[PDB]
């Protein structure tokens, strides 16, 4: 399969989440995603085919993971934007007030601004701290998906937010949205990963 940020993948033939970013760890191919998406050794599938397994994760406390892929997979420095693509050019962290977009299987490509940093989410499983907050909308299934600036700077991976009864927060104004992502930089350093860029 071609690995592109924002596309759907399944975990152990059950849950559905979104790809974060293509990465390498030496000769090993992979992608980063959210930790709540799967446990270590869980099997990831794209288009019905096994593509790899969860190599490591932290959730809760943090919300990060990476999936170790078979050599047959094709890593790409891209994030889905409809039929088009946003090129991943680096991982410069944007400041509060910056415009940012996110890509996921459920709500697709959505944009907003970064509104706060170091936010704590109180999930069913426990607290996750240090999250960055934006007001781009999102829905269930967008978890793990890319957050990236239009200029191609990868920001992090979708963790969660204040979804409504319809499963997303698209139906409320941006001013009322809390869409939270896990910063990319600590994921890269924790697992010794390098971002695939173009």
């Amino acid at each position: 399969a071609n690995i592109v940020g924002g596309i759907a993948y399944s975990i152990n033939n059950a849950s559905l989440c979104s790809v974060g970013f293509s990465v390498t760890r030496g000769a090993t191919k992979g992608f980063v995603t959210a930790g709540h998406c799967g446990t270590v050794n869980a099997t990831a599938r794209i288009g019905g085919a096994v593509v790899g397994t969860f190599a490591a994760r932290v959730f809760p406390g943090n919300d990060r993971a990476w999936v170790s892929l078979t050599s047959a997979q094709t890593l790409l420095p891209r994030v889905a934007n409809g039929s088009s693509f946003v090129t991943v050019r680096g991982s410069t962290e944007a400041a509060v007030g910056a415009a940012v977009c996110r890509s996921g299987s459920t709500t697709g490509y959505q944009c907003g601004t970064i509104t706060a940093k170091n936010v704590t989410a109180n999930y069913a499983e426990g607290a996750v701290r240090g999250l960055t907050q934006g007001n781009a909308c999102m829905g269930r299934g967008d978890s793990g998906g890319s957050w990236i600036t239009s200029a191609g700077q990868a920001q992090g991976v979708m963790s969660g937010g204040n979804v409504q009864s319809n499963g997303n927060n698209c139906g409320i104004p941006a001013s009322q949205r809390s869409s939270l992502f896990e910063r990319l930089q600590p994921i890269l350093s924790q697992y010794g990963l390098s971002l695939v860029t173009g």
